[PDB]
């Protein structure tokens, strides 16, 4: 089998993209945030505490006719942007693009937090990192992936974002049609339970390429690139007034400027993000202060390749009984 879903950016900044996702019968459809970052499938439910439902749509079990209370099973996640939410756990039908997967753990959630509360074109998350680091108990859950992997065609999915536009993610084979060239394979360590490589060095613009290796997770869920505070800041000094904030939260920038590419290399390969996709606009409406897609990692613990990196290449997330990840670019 195979499934193939356009995923859309939520908002003109591309601070994430929402996948429409079919859950129970008769479906529900509810836009979900795929991130490979995390391993949880959690949704807006008719459970959700009333007051932090702000224009999501909702799913509601009982009205599912495959639903099943999973009895006993609690969820309680914790992002890295600080984000949490929690609840109780169904089993019950879940298609993406024509792949369907049949008692998929669907986490219902009872509290959410106030970004997810605020955001309302996120529906929930459909987590796509490794199986490890779910979070239901007593009894952990496995990923929509997971289950879907042994009726794939081959058992892969793969990432290809837009800039400013719609995206794809296909499940069980790869479009030869959607990148140039040739796709770059790199290893993967799961011992964190995340796609983690690691990258073999950067280069500023038209710079020269520094050979450097930078491990990191590739993580469709996040939506900037946060490396090592020594490339960030090799990155901003190429950009006239660029400065670290620290009553912003990191590298802001004139919006007036012109930003240079970023490269970072897979392997002997070179993937390009252009200036433009390291713009993140105004920091507060009507300011001439921008801020910067690229960020420092030192404050995280790890080096993440967010949608900024994602987004300038078609990735090819590998889950043979080896992993791998591949990238190439379009």
């Amino acid at each position: 089998s195979t499934g193939s879903a356009t995923t859309t950016p939520i908002d003109s900044l591309d601070d994430a993209y929402i996948t429409p996702v079919q859950i129970g019968t008769p479906a529900q459809t509810l836009n979900l945030d795929f991130d490979t970052g995390s391993s949880d499938l959690w949704v807006f439910s008719s459970e959700t505490t009333a007051s932090e439902v702000d224009g999501q749509t909702i799913y509601t079990p009982s009205k599912s006719t495959t639903a099943k209370l999973l009895s006993g099973a609690t969820w309680s996640i914790s992002y890295g942007d600080g984000s949490s939410s929690s609840g109780d756990v169904y089993t019950d039908t879940v298609s993406v693009g024509g792949l369907t997967v049949t008692g998929q753990a669907v986490e219902s959630a009872k509290k959410v937090s106030s970004s997810f509360t605020e955001d309302s074109t996120i529906d929930g998350l459909l987590g796509l990192a490794f199986s490890t680091l779910n979070t239901v108990s007593p009894t952990q859950q496995k990923t929509f992936f997971d289950n879907a992997k042994a009726s794939l065609d081959s058992p892969v999915f793969t990432a290809d974002l837009g800039y400013h536009a719609p995206g794809t993610y296909n499940f069980g084979f790869i479009d030869t049609t959607a990148y140039t060239g040739s796709i770059t394979y790199t290893a993967v360590s799961t011992k964190q339970g995340f796609w983690e490589w690691t990258s073999t060095g950067y280069a500023v613009g038209s710079g020269t390429f520094k050979s450097t290796s930078i491990d990191g997770i590739a993580d469709t869920g996040t939506t900037l690139l946060y490396l090592p505070a020594t490339v960030v800041s090799a990155y901003w000094a190429q950009v006239s007034g660029a400065k670290s904030s620290s009553s912003v939260g990191g590298y802001v920038f004139p919006c007036s400027a012109t930003l240079p590419s970023f490269t970072f290399g897979v392997g002997s390969a070179r993937i390009v993000i252009p200036g433009d996709y390291i713009d993140f606009g105004p920091i507060s409406t009507g300011s001439s202060s921008c801020f910067g897609g690229i960020q420092s990692s030192a404050g995280i613990g790890i080096n993440i390749f967010g949608d900024v990196a994602l987004k300038a290449a078609f990735v090819v997330f590998n889950g043979a009984t080896t992993p791998t990840l591949g990238f190439a670019s379009k």
